[PDB]
């Protein structure tokens, strides 16, 4: 279809290897969780402009879960949390700062990658697993698909925009 192929509406799925996932969060709260069950969970919090610190609930792999969150500045912040087994609490693994509101993540290379940082220079970074196809997603938000070959393109929607 298009390279750039979407809007997609939020369903739950299995993402295909090799494939930049691009999910255009247009609001605060969790706006994808993902796990294999095994060894990877993560989900993408939101966070609206200047929100000072406070312990806010979300709701994770069904269950009520308390996160400490803060954003000061004007654009979204979007926060990974991560556990890499069931009995472990969530942690705050990665951040990314974005006017733009778009998030990626990647099935690549045997590991996970994501954005973080801050736009317009965010960059990706890699998080390792033993079952990388076990993992699915749920996401929240509309989304669109980009192959990872295109992953130049992908790169300028998050730091600039749609
Ligand atoms: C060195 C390399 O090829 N790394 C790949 C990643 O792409 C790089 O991403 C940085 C930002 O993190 C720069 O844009 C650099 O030019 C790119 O080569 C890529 O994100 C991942 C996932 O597709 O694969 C790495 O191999």
């Amino acid at each position: 279809g298009s390279m750039l192929d979407g809007p997609y509406q939020p369903t739950t799925f299995t993402p295909p290897s090799d494939y930049w996932i691009l999910i255009n969060s247009n609001t605060n709260g969790v706006v994808y969780e993902s796990t294999n069950n095994s060894d990877f969970w993560t989900a993408v919090i939101a966070v609206e402009p200047h929100v000072d610190p406070v312990d806010r609930q979300y709701n994770v792999f069904g269950e009520n879960k308390q996160f400490n969150v803060r954003n000061d500045s004007d654009k979204w912040k979007f926060l990974e949390m991560f556990r890499g087994s069931s009995q472990n609490d969530f942690y705050n693994r990665r951040t990314l700062t974005s006017n733009t509101r778009l998030v990626g993540i990647l099935k690549y290379g045997g590991r996970i990658w994501t954005f973080h940082g801050e736009t317009p220079r965010a960059t990706t970074d890699s998080s390792n697993t033993a079952n990388l196809n076990g993992i699915s997603i749920t996401i929240h938000s509309e989304f669109y698909i980009i192959p990872r070959s295109q992953e130049s393109k992908c790169n300028e929607y998050i730091n600039n925009g749609l």
